[PDB]
Parts: C-alpha cells; sequence; structure tokens
C-alpha cells in the first residue's frame, strides 16, 4: 500500500511505504482524528517479538541480515529473555537505537541532525550521586562553550517497574517559578509545581526571576535526591536587541542548552525511563513560547509598552509586532555570544530537505504537522505547505507521566 | 468513547459526546494520521436512511421529535423517494440544513456566526443566465456597501448527475493570472489555468494584475457560459499602510467579499453542487496567504526592500517583519474604507467562545486545528493551545474537483 503526500507550494508529490512498518496506535480512528490532542511491567511473551523486530532492523542496517552474527544474537537474546526475563543491549545496538528513536521522532523539526548524536552509556549507574555526575558530564560535553553538540545519556532500563531510574526535572536546565500569595507568579509559571517539590525536598530557593533549578534524581526506585548543577556549567545568554537599547533593561536571559529529561526511550521492547537528551534551540522556542505564551513569562505587553505601539485594539497587530522584535532579540543575543541557535526559516528549510531525503532512502518520514510548523509566521515557512503523515515507529521517545504522581515514597 | 479536550493555556477541559453521531470517515486510521492532508448518484435505499437521519435531527431541533407532524413528514418523504427516486426539502428544512452545514464545518473559524445566515433559495433556477442573476443579487446583498452579511445561494439539487449545476469559479470574485513571455506570472498565479479556460471560452482579458475574473456558469449539466459581474457590484479596497506612505505605491488592492463557490452542500442525502456562500475576511487570508505565499502574489521581497531591512540572512527575521506590516495594512485599509474585516486575534477568541457554547449546548464542536490556527502568530492566538477533535457531521460542505476535469462538451 502506497500513500502520497503533496507539497502545495511546489507540487512535489512523495510516496510513503515506511508507514507499513508502523506498529503502535495513533489515537485516531476513521471516525475521529486526534492530531491536535497532546497525549492521545512487560511479559516475556510480548518481549521476544519486540526484541526480534529490533535486531532484525539493526542487522539489515549494517547489511548483516541473516548472517551468523545475526542468528547468534537472536538466540542469545532469546535465551537471556527465557532465563532472566529481560536482556541487555550491546553498545552498538544501544547507539543505533538512540539514534533511530530521534530519527523516528515525528514531532522533531531538527532531525536532519539525527545521525550525529553522542551517546553516553550510563547503564553501569547505581545511585543518584552517580546520575548527578553523569548529567554534569553530559551538560559540559553538550555545551562545549557555546558550540553545542547533540548528546543523550542513557541510564539503566526498567526491570520490575519498582526500580525505575528517573530524572524528576522535565528539562535538565530550567528556571524556578514561585506562585505569590497575591496570585502573581515570579519566574517561570510552567515550573511552579516542581519548584514547590524541590523546596519541600530542602532546596534553598533564591526566589529570583531566573533561578536555575536543582536536579532531582531517582536511582533504582529510590526516593529522589537534590543536586545543584555547578553554575559554571550553566551557559546563559542575556537577551538584548540590535536596534532597541531598552531591551536589555527588561532583565531577560535564557539558558543555552535545551535538554529534555522526562521522556521514556524504547529500544527492542526495553524501556529507558531516564534518557536525558539535548541539542540546540530553534529561536521560536524561547522567543515565542517561553517568553510570549500567556501562561509563561508573558512579556508581550511590557515589550509593546516600551515600543509605544497602539495597544487599544488587537487590530493594530501590536502583539504580532512585539513578537517579532523579541524573536529578533533572542537570535541576535545567541549569535553575538556564539551560542548555537537556529532560526525557524533555516530549521524548516533543512527539515524539508531531510524529509525528502528520507522518502528517497527510507520510504518515509513520519511527521506531526501540528508540532513541526513553528508557532509564529507559520505559512511563510515551507513546512506549512507540506502534507505529512504521522505514525509511530520504534525505537521511540514517549511522554511518561511526571513521577511525583506515581512514585511510592520510601521515606 | 466519551472524549476530553484540554486547553493547555487555561486548563479548561471539555467532554465531547457529539462525535458519536459522526458519520463520514476521516482518512485517519489507528496506524496513520492524515490530519495534514488537504484531500484525505445515490440509490433509492441509500437515500432513505440519509433523509431519516436528517429529518430526525430537524424535528428534534424544533422540539417535535416523534410527533404526529414528524412521522407524517418521514412518511411523505419515504413515499416520495420510493416513487420519484429523490425528494424535495421544505423551505424550513433547507434553511436549517444550510445553517447546519456551516455549523458542522470543522475548518471554519467564524462559526460563532453560523445561525445568522441569509439563505437564498435558487432551486427554481433553470439556465445560466438565471444563475448569473441570482449570483449578482447574492453579491449585492452580502456586500451591503461594505457592511457585510453572510449568505448562501442554493441552486437545484443533483438528479442523475448528468445535469449538475456548477459554478466553475472556485470563488465568485477572484483575479486573473497569465503567464508572460518573460516567464514570470502576471496577477494571481493560482488562477492561471482558470483564466486560460475563460479565454478559450471567449473572455477578452484586460491582461492586467487585478482583473476580476468572469463567472463561468453551468446550468443543468450544460456546457458552462460566461458573464461579467457588474463592476459596480464588486467592492474592492486599495491597500495602504497607516505609517508607511510608500506602501500605496505597490499598487495593491483586494476584493471585500470572500465567496466560496466550488463546494458541495449535502443535506439529508441530497447534493447541492452549486451553493455559493460568503461571509467576510479574516485579514490573514489576504495579508498572509494571498499576498505572501510564494506561489501567490509573493510580495515579501519587494516590501522588505522598501522597508530597508537586512535581507542577507534569514535570522534577521526580515520576512517576519515585512509580514506583520503587510497585515497591518490589510486591516487598516479595510477598516478605513468601512468594509467588514476581522483580525486573527478577535476571530480566534470568538471561536473559543463558540467552542465553549457548543460543548455545553450541543456536546461538542468538530474543529480541524491545522486550518483553525492562523497562518501567522499561531501561538499568541488562543486556538493554538486548544485541543480539538476533528470529525465529520452531516449536513456538510465538501470539496469538489474542478469541473473542467469532469465535463464533456
Ligand atoms: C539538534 C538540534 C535540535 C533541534 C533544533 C530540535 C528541534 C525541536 C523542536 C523545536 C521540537 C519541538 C519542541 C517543542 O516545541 O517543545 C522538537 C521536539 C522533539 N525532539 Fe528535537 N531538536 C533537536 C535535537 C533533538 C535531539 C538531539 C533529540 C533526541 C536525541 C530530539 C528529540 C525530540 C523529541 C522526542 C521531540 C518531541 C518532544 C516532546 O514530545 O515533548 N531532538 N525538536
Ligand atoms: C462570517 C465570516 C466568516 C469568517 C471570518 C470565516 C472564516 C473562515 C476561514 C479563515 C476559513 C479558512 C479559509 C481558508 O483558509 O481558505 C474558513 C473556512 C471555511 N468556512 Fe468560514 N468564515 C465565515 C463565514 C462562513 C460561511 C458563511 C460559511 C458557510 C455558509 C463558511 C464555511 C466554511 C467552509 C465550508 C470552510 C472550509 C472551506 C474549504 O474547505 O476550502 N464560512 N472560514
Ligand atoms: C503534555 C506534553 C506532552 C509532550 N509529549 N511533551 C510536552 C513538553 C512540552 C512540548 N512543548 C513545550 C514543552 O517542552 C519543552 C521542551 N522542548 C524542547 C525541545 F524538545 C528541544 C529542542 C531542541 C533540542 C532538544 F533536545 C529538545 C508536554
Ligand atoms: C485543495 C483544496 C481543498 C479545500 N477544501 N479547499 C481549497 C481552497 C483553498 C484552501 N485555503 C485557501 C483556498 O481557498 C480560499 C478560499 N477560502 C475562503 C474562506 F473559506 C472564507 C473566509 C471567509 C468567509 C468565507 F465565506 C470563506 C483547496
Ligand atoms: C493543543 C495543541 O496540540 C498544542 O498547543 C500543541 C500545538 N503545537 C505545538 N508545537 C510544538 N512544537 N510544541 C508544542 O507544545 C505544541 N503544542
Ligand atoms: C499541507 C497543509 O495541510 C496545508 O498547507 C494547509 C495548512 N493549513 C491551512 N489552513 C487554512 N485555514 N487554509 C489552508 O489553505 C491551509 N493549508
Ligand atoms: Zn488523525
Amino acid at each position: 500500500r502506497f500513500l502520497k503526500v503533496k507539497n502545495w507550494e511546489t507540487d512535489v508529490v512523495l510516496t510513503d511505504t515506511l508507514h507499513l512498518k508502523s506498529t503502535l496506535e495513533t489515537g485516531c480512528t476513521e471516525h475521529i482524528c486526534m492530531g491536535s490532542i497532546m497525549l492521545p511491567v512487560r511479559t516475556k511473551d510480548q518481549l521476544f517479538p519486540l526484541a526480534k523486530e529490533f535486531l532484525d532492523q539493526y542487522y539489515s542496517s549494517i547489511k548483516r541480515f541473516g548472517s551468523k552474527a545475526h542468528m547468534d544474537r537472536l538466540e542469545e537474546v532469546n535465551k537471556e529473555i527465557e532465563s532472566t526475563s529481560t536482556y541487555q543491549l550491546k553498545d552498538t545496538e544501544l547507539i543505533y537505537g538512540a539514534k533511530h528513536a530521534w530519527r523516528n521522532a515525528s514531532r522533531c523539526v531538527g532531525r536532519i541532525q539525527w545521525s550525529k548524536l553522542q551517546v553516553f552509556d550510563a547503564r553501569d549507574c547505581t545511585t543518584a550521586h552517580g546520575m548527578f555526575n553523569y548529567i554534569c558530564n553530559h551538560v559540559k560535553y553538550a555545551t562545549n562553550k557555546g558550540n553545542l553538540r547533540s548528546a543523550i545519556t542513557i541510564f539503566p532500563q526498567r526491570t520490575d517497574g519498582k526500580h525505575d531510574f528517573r530524572v524528576w526535572n522535565s528539562q535538565l536546565i530550567r528556571y524556578a517559578g514561585y506562585k505569590q500569595p497575591d496570585g502573581s507568579t515570579l519566574g517561570d509559571p510552567a515550573n511552579v509545581q516542581f519548584t514547590e517539590i524541590c523546596i519541600q525536598q530542602g532546596w534553598k530557593a533564591p526566589r529570583g526571576r531566573f533561578d536555575v533549578l536543582p536536579l532531582l534524581l531517582q536511582a533504582n526506585g529510590n526516593d529522589p535526591e537534590l543536586f545543584q548543577i555547578p553554575p559554571e556549567l550553566v551557559l546563559e545568554v542575556p537577551i538584548r536587541h540590535p536596534k532597541f537599547d531598552w531591551f536589555k533593561d527588561l532583565g531577560l536571559k535564557w539558558y543555552g542548552l535545551p535538554a529534555v529529561s522526562n521522556m521514556l526511550l524504547e529500544i527492542g521492547g526495553l524501556e529507558f525511563s531516564a534518557c536525558p537528551f539535548s541539542g540546540w534551540y530553534m529561536g521560536t522556542e524561547i522567543g515565542v513560547r517561553d517568553y510570549c505564551d500567556n501562561s509563561r513569562y508573558n512579556i508581550l505587553e511590557e515589550v509593546a509598552k516600551k515600543m509605544d505601539l497602539d495597544m487599544r485594539k488587537t487590530s493594530s497587530l501590536w502583539k504580532d509586532q512585539a513578537l517579532v522584535e523579541i524573536n529578533i532579540a533572542v537570535l541576535y543575543s545567541f549569535q553575538s555570544d556564539k551560542v548555537t541557535i537556529v532560526d525557524h526559516h533555516s530549521a524548516t528549510e533543512s527539515f524539508i530537505k531531510h524529509m525528502e531525503n528520507e522518502y528517497r532512502c527510507r520510504g518515509g518520514c513520519p511527521a506531526d504537522w501540528v508540532w513541526i510548523v513553528p508557532p509564529m509566521s507559520g505559512s511563510i515557512t515551507p513546512v506549512f505547505h507540506q502534507e505529512m503523515l504521522n505514525y509511530r515507529l520504534t525505537p521511540s521517545f514517549e511522554y511518561q507521566p511526571d513521577p511525583w504522581n506515581t512514585h511510592v515514597w520510601k521515606g
């Protein structure tokens, strides 16, 4: 079965055969589409098929499919599963798996970079202190003094689901948020609940607008532990504007390293519940979402006041004017400090080229249009005009619920 | 089977039950989502269930479900289908049907308006000249000297499908497009093909940049014929900027009346293949899409240059800057000439209100996020943060392929 996608700007038509390798469900049925819904313990029985499917993919990719090395590895895994109920990935397999999970991540606009990913194998980690050290090294390697390098650090897999490794932080680097008694928030309203957990865990909060949060790390199903990332490891960029000199006096800054730490990595049926990963920012992430979302730093009004825009009617497009200036500022600031960043025009153009390459060499590229299209200037980016098929390949990254809702506190 | 939608900005969660009445298929499966794909006669016994499903929802709406008068109409329609192979809607049923097709239109951000729709019943029409008359009357009514009113004009229903009424134009009012010896395109590059079909049929093109196209109208499955809309019925707006004096020098204008004319209206299993409808513009349609799309008028480069912005690197956001100014100019010009227009902020805020009314009054509101989120400044509009469920309810508007592909002459 063949599915076609058209680009409405170019009239380029692509053929997808890769969707035929899709296993998991989308959330959609032929009666309902859930494309804009954000969120639409395994047996040996379910595990060997999954291991086999993975090892089969790995071995075809190295062109060893059917080899003796191939057949011996199947049998080896087969026997490990029957005897220990699970199995361990070889290093080569883990690397290929982590890369492919990124490749398969349909909400990620940055995937042209997928084959360049530094994998750190932290499967020998046993404690939170060990996790802390591993994550420091990741941040230092990835930051590279502003010349950012993609990386992922992989902690031990789920066993009985009672001994999970987890990073409680949703990103390794983020700013505290403090709900004030007057109902206003200080710092990042997205992080209020987590900040409150940190405090109750004994964090001494500075109570400023940009306090870097402490890591909260769970090893082996244990209660999580607080660690402060060394400040000298946390690269930050004060935000200023090339034309407007009052921009700097808004007091804004952001961290250079976007590092997702709450996702679950699945390779060959195995589940890595702690697999923090990082690349670099696309500017709209900070300038549109982090700064201008109403429920985030929400700076639109203050920027527009300073700009003396006509604010009495939405139809002056004052919000849109201030939005563009803030985004110019973010890109200018990162560039001036030599911290890696990509603008949304460049990133989407690169994604379209990646997407076409993948169709030619792989028979497809699952993509989620809802997330790929930047949150400003959508239709002046080529991804707006590009039809996409969204489906699920493994290896994969999955959202998992925040651990404070699930953790069995040991005390 | 009962589904929740969350707004991530506000935390308001709504429960959808309306989807369990959905009938048509989406294109999505459990394995593949086609949410971003633009494009994902009836026999006697196909038509009766369709009529019944409609008449049931109609009688329920006027709170006479299961009433003597309900059962009597179901009977009358049954008799009429068995004997005539189709049936005729009562005026009341047609009006309700059309308002509901709009209400069910999951791609449409302006549905807060769905109940205020003037329906022109053109089912007595029989020639193309008649179609032209009807359409000028629609154009003049809806335009209302710039105080726009929503309207639809419904021509006769499909029969054996060898006698369709069709408006060949995709919209009642649009601009011609011609390829040049130089190789670029003059006017709207999206209408090049249609403009060639008009000249083929005898239109003498002014051969300018903003030439209102003629109507090509098809009555009763006949070869289509050409008519010019009276120039004085086409309200156009010169585009200027409130601060950039040079903007007017681009020589840009756009028409005030957006009027879609290639859709198929399906009510109670009957198919109205010529049903032009019109409301009023959200500014982004013109300013973002019509003017800035690369394969449309594609004017970004020229505006950016007149603004003296840094066009050397994508990261200066020159495109983004120019885009906003173009959209300020559309909105300002329409407002100055007192022609109804809505900005994307106000439109999307009204739609959130509409969603909330529909969830509580009707149990849901089908909505296609990919179309509903404006093509600029997406996440500063409230619809970006609103989860939506997309499903197909009937009565409905459905896209039709361009008829020059169908028709034989
Ligand atoms: C190297 C530069 C990269 C860029 C510019 C980039 C860009 C992005 C952006 C803009 C998003 C949407 C983010 C959001 O809106 O919250 C995203 C999502 C995502 N990316 Fe990337 N990405 C990069 C690297 C990576 C890496 C290194 C990985 C994994 C190894 C990754 C995996 C993911 C996943 C799993 C998502 C979905 C996240 C979620 O569901 O919350 N990306 N990417
Ligand atoms: C009253 C002012 C109205 C506003 C502001 C409005 C707004 C819009 C917008 C922005 C779109 C997306 C159009 C595009 O991107 O091409 C749209 C689509 C649509 N609307 Fe409306 N609308 C209005 C009136 C109407 C009326 C009166 C009807 C039917 C009687 C209607 C039915 C539809 C349908 C069927 C679509 C999808 C069309 C397609 O598939 O091309 N709308 N609406
Ligand atoms: C509910 C829910 C589900 C889901 N899958 N995900 C979320 C995180 C949201 C997505 N939108 C904001 C926030 O996630 C913010 C973090 N995203 C950073 C991005 F993925 C990125 C960029 C560059 C490099 C890199 F490694 C990573 C929430
Ligand atoms: C391939 C295809 C499928 C489909 N359903 N539709 C199309 C028309 C495209 C969609 N997007 C731009 C263009 O259609 C432009 C016409 N849109 C006008 C809009 F619906 C509107 C606004 C305000 C009032 C009103 F009555 C109508 C093409
Ligand atoms: C409801 C909707 O799915 C939600 O707001 C999505 C829309 N698109 C997005 N796109 C990206 N990249 N990141 C997001 O958080 C979201 N949020
Ligand atoms: C491929 C994608 O579906 C296509 O470009 C859509 C995206 N969203 C849209 N949204 C609206 N309102 N109108 C459109 O024409 C489109 N085009
Ligand atoms: Zn879908």
